[PDB]
């Protein structure tokens, strides 16, 4: 069983290998996260040097096997019985007015470790937009993400809004459309129709001078009883 693996406290590792309108880049991310509370405690450093793009813009692409999903809940929770064989996260998250990502993440436990390869493709992004024109305030709001199921291919679906914040008071939306299916043959819990309650908080770490983003997150499974 895979609920059995995030009983305690997990070390986390994120890579992505990005590529948006041309600006090609690599993060690098690691972490902890504790299940149980459904807390992430994560840090994400630029190797290739500037960031393009927000780093708020990428904060979903950086784990939903960490939420918390409550006793009476158990038997919805998708992400953990894919491990440790684990998951392919795929997402296309289209900006209002503007371009879009596409990601591919391969979700899977190394070891003890639970780690996150993705790669990013964004394209027809606005040079002088809310993106590429870096206009974006330095938060993340609370949201719900929506789940499915997908017995045809014997995973789930997900679909969600999220509204990030522009300089001048504005709201720059994000909407997101997800797509998880297993690594492994073996047996995966497919889901009645519930919600995961994000929270996020960003902040910077006072003596690092490489790009980067430490993030705080809160996610639980609710919408059922």
């Amino acid at each position: 069983k895979g609920e059995e693996l995030f009983t305690g406290v997990v070390p986390i590792l994120v890579e992505l290998d990005g590529d948006v309108n041309g600006h090609k880049f690599s993060v690098s991310g690691e972490g902890e996260g504790d299940a149980t509370y459904g807390k992430l405690t994560l840090k994400f450093i630029c190797t290739t040097g500037k960031l393009p793009v927000p780093w708020p813009t990428l904060v979903t692409t950086f784990v939903q096997c960490f939420s918390r999903y409550p006793d009476h809940m158990k038997q919805h929770d998708f992400f953990k019985s894919a491990m440790p064989e684990g998951y392919v996260q795929e997402r296309t998250i289209s900006f209002k007015d503007d371009g879009n990502y596409k990601t591919r993440a391969e979700v899977k436990f190394e070891g003890d470790t639970l780690v996150n390869r993705i790669e990013l493709k964004g394209i027809d992004f606005k040079e002088d937009g809310n993106i590429l024109g870096h206009k974006l305030e330095y938060n993340y709001n609370s949201h719900n993400v929506y789940i499915t199921a997908d017995k045809q291919k014997n995973g789930i679906k997900a679909n969600f809004k999220i509204r990030h914040n522009i300089e001048d008071g504005s709201v720059q939306l994000a909407d997101h459309y997800q797509q998880n299916t297993p690594i492994g043959d073996g047996p995966v819990l497919l889901p009645d129709n519930h919600y995961l309650s994000t929270q996020s908080a960003l902040s910077k770490d006072p003596n690092e001078k490489r790009d980067h983003m430490v993030l705080l997150a809160f996610v639980t499974a609710a919408g059922i009883t």
